[PDB]
């Protein structure tokens, strides 16, 4: 009606206190808006009229009114530097961490215009120092660009304060304080003198909730201290099973080794945490890893009188050797490589004495053979029957599988239990393409077995 708002808006700019009182007394809406979004409170704070701001707030002026660009009155007071106005807006519930379209907060503007006292007030009321506009600049960064050095140290100190409160909030178990400190801008990946991060502390003290918040906020799941331990190391040492499962679920390295060479599976086996040994094993933990002292988790379980873990690891090893043997016959090269990494013993032997290299040579899986040699398979191995992989490759008739064996040092005149040699076997089956190969390495033609026969 009669655009009393506009007349209330223009009065707010000029500073006509009495006009504001009367206009409001005649029903003039307190929260009228410009075409750009400016309200009487915006303009009152923008121009710098403390009194009008106060009266507007009495009559119900929207303290957190956003315009077309998201600027709130606290921004405009922070921008122009009206300390007194700023305190009133905060006193009436202003949004200290309100962000505009650029992500700009009041603290950004205070830092960019050298308004030291405003910065203090914004901090006192819970300003987020970690705030970062769309251009990636924090208020601390803006304090540098504009040469306001005294604001810089203040923000830098506030940063460190948050960091300290976070390390002690994590250790103590204050899941609520952590949430706040993070919301204020606390760096989740900060570390102390030894290198412990909040995640190290939360995991060590057994605070699952805190661990969940940290990882939920970008905490480095594989951070490490000076000693090389990671959060998963500490969790296995102490025995917090659920924390172990949460760390593994969020990408924790299951085979990380500390400075001594110790892995999480070592610690769990050393301190009798069976249910954690199972989960580590279930999550790709390697059984063959040895610390610099030369010990494997199976040994540590034996030394510390944890037979149930010793039996579990002796089993996991036995199962690992067997899965390797079957993978060798089936020709599943992908599975074999996967099994070597977990710690599969390539020199394992079955009842007769066959090794993965025998099975690959017999079944004719050239691909499997090559992989086995790359990880230290006894090329000259010998089972109970007296045969070597060269015997089986000549028996069956896989030419290239023989050449690969001969390259890696295969005894050409190896004698079995009755004295047969690969040249004998390559003759009966008539693998003519193979016999020429055996002779290139000087295959004894005078070879006499227990029968006295000769190829």
């Amino acid at each position: 009606g009669s655009d009393l708002g506009k007349k209330l808006l223009e009065a707010a700019r000029a500073g006509q206190d009495d006009e504001v009182r009367i206009l409001l007394a005649n029903g003039a809406d307190v929260n009228t808006a410009d075409e750009t979004g400016f309200t009487p409170l915006h303009l009152a704070a923008w121009e710098g009229h403390l009194g009008i701001v106060e009266v507007l707030l009495k009559n119900g002026a929207d303290v957190n009114a956003n315009d077309e660009r998201g600027h709130t009155p606290l921004h405009l007071a922070a921008y122009t530097g009206h300390l007194e106005i700023v305190e009133v807006l905060l006193k009436n519930g202003a949004g200290v961490n309100a962000t505009d379209v650029i992500g700009t907060a009041p603290l950004h503007l205070a830092a960019m215009w050298g308004h030291l006292e405003i910065v203090e007030v914004l901090l006192k009321n819970g300003a987020a120092v970690g705030a970062q506009d769309k251009f990636g600049k924090t208020p601390k960064d803006l304090a540098r660009d504009n040469g306001n050095q005294w604001i810089y140290e203040l923000l830098e100190k506030a940063e460190k304060d948050l960091r300290r409160k976070l390390l002690e909030a994590a250790r103590a178990g204050h899941r609520e304080e952590v949430e706040k400190l993070i919301k204020l801008g606390a760096d989740v990946n900060t570390a102390d003198e030894t290198g412990f991060t909040p995640l190290h502390l939360a995991a060590w003290e057994g605070h699952l909730g805190i661990v969940e918040v940290l990882l939920k906020n970008g905490a480095d799941v594989n951070a490490n201290d000076e000693r090389g331990h990671t959060p998963l190391h500490l969790a296995a040492y102490t025995g917090h099973l659920e924390i172990v499962e949460v760390l593994l679920k969020n990408g924790a390295g299951v085979n990380a080794t500390d400075v001594i060479g110790t892995a999480p599976l070592h610690l769990a086996a050393m301190w009798g945490h069976l249910e954690i040994v199972e989960v580590l094993l279930k999550n790709g933990a390697a059984v063959g890893a040895q610390d610099k002292f030369g010990k494997t988790p199976k040994d540590l379980a034996r030394d510390n009188g944890n037979q149930w873990i010793y039996e579990l690891l002796e089993k996991a090893e036995k199962d690992l050797r067997r899965k390797l043997l079957e993978a060798a016959r089936a020709g599943h090269r992908e599975e074999v490589e996967k099994l070597i990494k977990l710690g599969a013993d390539v020199n394992t032997a079955d009842e007769t004495g066959f090794t993965p290299l025998h099975l690959a040579a017999w079944e004719g899986h050239l691909g499997i053979v090559e992989v086995l040699l790359k990880n230290g398979a006894d090329v000259n191995a010998n089972d109970e029957r007296g045969h070597t992989p060269l015997h089986l490759a000549a028996y069956t008739g896989h030419l290239e599988i023989v050449e690969v064996l001969l390259k890696n040092g295969a005894g050409v005149n190896a004698t079995d239990v009755i004295g047969t040699a690969p040249l004998h076997l390559a003759a009966m089956w008539g693998h003519l393409e193979i016999v020429e190969v055996l002779l290139k390495n000087g295959a004894d033609v005078n070879a006499q077995d227990k029968f006295g026969k000769t190829p």
